[PDB]
């Protein structure tokens, strides 16, 4: 069918500290900062592969693991482990790079859901994907059953929204 | 069993206008910047609630219905709708409030399980909680399976952490 | 006369934490912040009672009554005061929410005067205002005295304008 | 009586561009933003005066004259225009230097009381004051009567007080 | 030859307090953040200078001499230290402004270099300029040196970019 | 001598777009956000190389060679390129990735000075550092004559910190 690119195409790597302004209660990283960075890289992944604009059409999920401390070097890893029709589903592994003892723990785990526009505003066709290493091997696996999952809670999700207009 | 909260003992808001900062593509709102300030309102209602310190434990979803634009006024309304053991749903709803027409759509929908915490930093016991009118009783009522569904995701979410811990 | 609103319609809530990035000296809100964060939604409940763009004309005055420390979460509850022509009294409470005792002490107040204006920038007219609750009615019994006081204020800084522009 | 210092002691300046960050309405800076800088340079100028920590008690006016655009280059200029036991008032000129024009038009107007403190966070006395040039003359001159409209003020804002402790 | 104009013309001052936001190392700034407020002023005070629109064209150095630590007051000076054709050597003096002390230690020294713009985008020829008081008349009588160790700094910068363009 | 590390063991990446708030002129990069941006990578390249807390000694030169606009994405590669005693030499590249055409423009290049630190606070040997790819033994071949230039600007400097102190 369609053109193909490498998850490792559009691969994307962001270093970033935890500044005392990243942190709500005494030295510990706020939650929804840690959201808004997993959102930006995310979305830079998205842009690479769609070679296009994107939005942010749904967070699938954010999985808070660890503690993230004022100090922390994080280390954002985004790519594209599914693309259907105009969407992405974006992963992005955030790990703690610990310099005194080189461990890489993850500290969290995220999956974003992007979609690709034109110049005017609409969704627009994007590549599809393919693996080469293991672990972009495992995402691709595992990609259609969360997009099944995903298919099911946006049914549910569309009852709400049509519970809260009446009222 | 135990003592128990009104959901609307909890019920918490928040009025926002999007300014630039706020913005990423021309004149509309950054997926990022809106997942911090419901993360913000969230950990608002979930400490009332539990009376005490919170973490954010997962995003369970953010679901981005509308186009946010630079000037808009943001609604955000944060509640407890399930009450696990330690654990706490937040759902919060963001409604732009267009001041020229009296209308209140709704831009996105949010939910979010939070873990109180007590001094020390472990995992503390919430009070339970009821609805009383019919909104809250519907996400008091849609609660239960959101939570089981939320289940099998860990489980997921657990077998991708320990592949990723092999490489 | 002309059309009126009731003091409830454009009555607005804020809830929101302090952050370290809020703060100035250690672990306690800087001025300046909670100056602006009383701005913002004062700047909305002007918005929504006039149905219009709105500008700060003028700080009436803030008086900081307690220290805020960082954690606390502040409740700010905006409501328009008074309605002169094409301005607005805009009264600011701002409470320290205790989520450990339930205390809600008032912790600063503020009045600010803002301007409605159409889409060529220029001063509009605005619907007239009328109290409902106890609270509601003591800002609205008090506004016209601080309304004159405004004026003599007006007086000698217009002095104070014309002095300094021969120098 | 006490030690006294020149009000050209303690007179601080500074110089800021407006950003777009610094915005709300299309290339209009926020009433907010203007407000936190004003806090700035002011509790700046009385930590010179005071040779003390600072903490701003009350904003007694901020008369907003002129819109301000971005890329503005906005002066703030703060002294101390009177000294009382432990408090300090502030007046702060804030004013666009165009350098296409060199005009200096007089943008803002404010005056902000502060009480310099100790190590241990009480009021701490601080030096008197005197003009030299026929500005801070004029500054000087004024500072009784707005004294003593601040003492109604807070005489008024007493009653306020009270009243919202019972509801 | 061409229109000159004092150093103490485009003199610019800037007083500012370091905050927690500013920080990243435990109550201590970051260089960064510094980087960013040096840069301002100075842009401030090369628009002064050139009555124009300005870009930085480089750093030629910033020189970190002490540890800012949280509270501190900073004190910018910058000044037009030489102008060529259409660019500026703008140098920035940054002292701590101890008030419990009376004492003003030089925290850091920097040098840039600005190209002024006319509306459509290209370099536009700036005053000449020349000093009055000693500090002034240092920069002034050092600058040329400066001026010419950048010209071969650019050379091997010139070689660095035509060699990573060929890989 | 002593233990050596790879210039590919500390190569750090960062990617990060452009938003409003990072602007200063319509649509364009303000320098100093830029600066910022490149001292926090470089930071994080010298933490990996030292294996320890940093600080920045110094900032060489900014060489901003083309404009960056708003929603542009930037890709910073900072990696060590010299390693004295106890200072790094930080070298910079900061890219356009443009993914519409895949064009990589060189937009700017930076060397830092770093100097690492124990945990009570004074500067701490650094492991010696070799290249492997070409770029890399660019950076490493063209090092020795880039830190004599720097001692010799760091005696002029000496001069004028000299200079200074008496005034
Ligand atoms: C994202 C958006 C453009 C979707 O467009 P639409 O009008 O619903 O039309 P479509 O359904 O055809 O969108 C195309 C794709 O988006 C997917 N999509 C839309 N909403 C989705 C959701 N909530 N979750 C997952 N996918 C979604 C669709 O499944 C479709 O995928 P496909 O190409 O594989 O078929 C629209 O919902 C929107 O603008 N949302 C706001 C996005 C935003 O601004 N986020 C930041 C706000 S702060
Ligand atoms: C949240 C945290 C304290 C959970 O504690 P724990 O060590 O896993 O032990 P527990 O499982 O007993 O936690 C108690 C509750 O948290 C829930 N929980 C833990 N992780 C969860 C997840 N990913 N999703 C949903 N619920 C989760 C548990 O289900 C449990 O709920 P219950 O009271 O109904 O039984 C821990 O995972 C953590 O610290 N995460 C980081 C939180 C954070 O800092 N977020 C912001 C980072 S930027
Ligand atoms: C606010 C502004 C539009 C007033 O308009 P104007 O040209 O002075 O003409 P008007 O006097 O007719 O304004 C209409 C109303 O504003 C009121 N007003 C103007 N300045 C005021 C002040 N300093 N304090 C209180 N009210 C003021 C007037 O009293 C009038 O009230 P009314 O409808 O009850 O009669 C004008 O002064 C302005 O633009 N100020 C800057 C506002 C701003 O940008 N603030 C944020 C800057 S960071
Ligand atoms: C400012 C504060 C220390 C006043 O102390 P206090 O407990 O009221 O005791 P005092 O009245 O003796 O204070 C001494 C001086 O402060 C003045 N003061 C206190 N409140 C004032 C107000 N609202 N307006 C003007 N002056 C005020 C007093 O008049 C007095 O002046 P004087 O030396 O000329 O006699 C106290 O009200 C406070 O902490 N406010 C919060 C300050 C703050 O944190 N602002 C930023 C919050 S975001
Ligand atoms: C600065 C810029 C306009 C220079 O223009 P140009 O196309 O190179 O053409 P010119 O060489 O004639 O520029 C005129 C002056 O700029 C100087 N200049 C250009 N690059 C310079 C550099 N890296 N260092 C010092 N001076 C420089 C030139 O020496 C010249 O000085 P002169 O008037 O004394 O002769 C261009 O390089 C540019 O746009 N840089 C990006 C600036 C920017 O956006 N910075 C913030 C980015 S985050
Ligand atoms: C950086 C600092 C620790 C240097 O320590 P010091 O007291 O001068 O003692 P030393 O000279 O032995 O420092 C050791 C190394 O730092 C280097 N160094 C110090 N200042 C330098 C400068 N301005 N430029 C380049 N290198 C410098 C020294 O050359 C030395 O390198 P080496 O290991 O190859 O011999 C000290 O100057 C400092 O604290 N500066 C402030 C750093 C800072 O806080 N920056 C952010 C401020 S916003």
């Amino acid at each position: 069918d369609r053109p193909m690119k490498s998850m490792s195409e559009s691969k994307c790597y962001k270093n970033r500290q935890v500044f005392p302004q990243d942190t709500a209660h005494h030295h510990t990283m706020f939650g929804g900062t840690l959201m808004a960075n997993i959102d930006e890289i995310a979305a830079i992944t998205a842009m690479k592969h769609a070679g296009a604009q994107v939005v942010t059409a749904s967070t699938d999920s954010v999985d808070f693991l660890k503690p993230i401390k004022t100090g922390d070097i994080l280390q954002y890893v985004a790519m594209v482990s599914y693309a259907g029709t105009s969407s992405m589903e974006v992963v992005v592994q955030i790990r703690i790079d610990d310099v005194f003892n080189n461990k890489h723990d993850l500290a969290a785990l995220s999956y974003l859901t992007f979609v690709a526009l034109d110049d005017e505003g609409k969704p627009k066709h994007v590549p599809g994907v393919y693996p080469e290493d293991d672990v972009e091997k495992w995402f691709y696996d595992t990609a259609p059953q969360r997009v099944e999952r995903r298919k099911a809670r946006r049914i549910e999700s569309k009852q709400t929204i049509e519970y809260l207009a009446q009222a």
